């Protein structure tokens, strides 16, 4: 379970051509995207900042203000999402997420529960860096219920580390999640958010087994009848991430394919932030999961340049 990306740094890399390359393509009466997307998803986030760079330092433009105004569309979507930094860029979705009473829920239960405690202490800090609060403390404004109390244990980034298996304690945690759900009619929501929230990564996998036989339902099963609403959807997310991570992406890809159309947005988002993490593994469990493949489904449900961007992301 090596975790690689599909974009790596574009050897033989010049920041002044590349924005000699760009300019030429804004410059002029209208624009040239295919000179773009493949420049810019044939080049690494951090290849694509010093192109930025080299951009303002030649002609004293910004390079980003430049293809909001040039592109349209989810394409313009597209494209500035690859230009936000990785150190930038999960703090700036969830930034435009949390704002307001119709806030995105999946964006937060995507980024906070898929994200280890490492990329959650970065971007805590990130977020009060370039914003003006706390991560933590805009999180609570525009939440409320146990779905909240899950979100911030998470994001105190606190989970205990990997360092071997206790028979004793995965015994009893399952008991205990038995005792609070099928058993204990009703639900206590509290016990679940303290062991699916601050237990290792290892010691849960052995608990979701152990809770299995003792229980006969999955973990998975047990979480979706006793829980509903957003409260039900952080709790499958951070189980199907601590199975495994690029296998729970891979499951908000395919469901962002499929329906009435295309929700762009998730499929933007998740292709992106991890270019250059996991999404090889995540074509992999792609392929697995769902008996096709990711290059496939992006060919039907998505059109003209923005199509384009997203398949060279991809890597045949
Ligand atoms: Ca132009
Ligand atoms: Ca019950
Ligand atoms: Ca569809």
């Amino acid at each position: 379970q090596v975790l690689r990306g599909t974009v790596t740094d574009f050897p033989g890399f010049d920041e002044r051509a590349d924005a000699e390359t760009l300019r030429k393509a804004m410059k002029g009466l209208g624009t040239d995207e295919e000179s773009i997307l493949t420049l810019l998803t044939s080049r690494s986030n951090a290849q694509r900042q010093e192109i930025s760079a080299a951009f303002k330092t030649l002609f004293g433009r910004d390079l980003l203000d430049d293809l909001k105004s040039e592109l349209t569309g989810k394409f313009e979507k597209l494209i500035v999402a690859l230009m936000k930094p990785s150190r930038l860029y999960d703090a700036y979705e969830l930034k435009h997420a949390l704002k307001g009473a119709g806030t995105n829920e999946k964006v937060l239960t995507e980024i906070i529960a898929s994200r280890t405690p490492e990329e959650l202490r970065a971007i805590k800090q990130v977020y009060e860096e370039e914003y003006g609060s706390s991560l933590e403390d805009d999180v609570v404004g525009d939440t409320s219920g146990y779905y909240q109390r899950m979100l911030v244990v998470l994001l105190q980034a606190n989970r205990d580390p990997d360092a071997g298996i206790d028979e004793a304690q995965v015994e009893q945690d399952a008991q205990a999640l038995f005792q609070a759900g099928e058993l204990k009619w009703g639900t206590d929501e509290e016990k679940f958010i303290t062991i699916f929230g601050t237990r290792s990564v290892s010691h849960l996998r052995k608990v979701f087994d152990k809770y299995m036989t003792i229980s006969g339902f999955q973990i998975e099963e047990t979480i979706d009848r006793e829980t509903s609403g957003n409260l039900e959807q952080l709790l499958l997310a951070v189980v199907k991430s601590i199975r495994s991570i690029p296998a729970y992406l891979a499951e908000t890809l395919y469901y962002a394919m499929k329906g009435a159309g295309t929700d762009d947005h998730t499929l933007i988002r998740v292709m992106v932030s991890r270019s250059e993490i996991d999404l090889f593994n995540i074509r992999k469990e792609f392929r697995k999961n769902f008996a096709t493949s990711l290059y496939s489904m992006i060919k039907g449900d998505t059109s003209g340049d923005y199509k384009k961007a997203l398949l060279l992301l991809c890597g045949e």
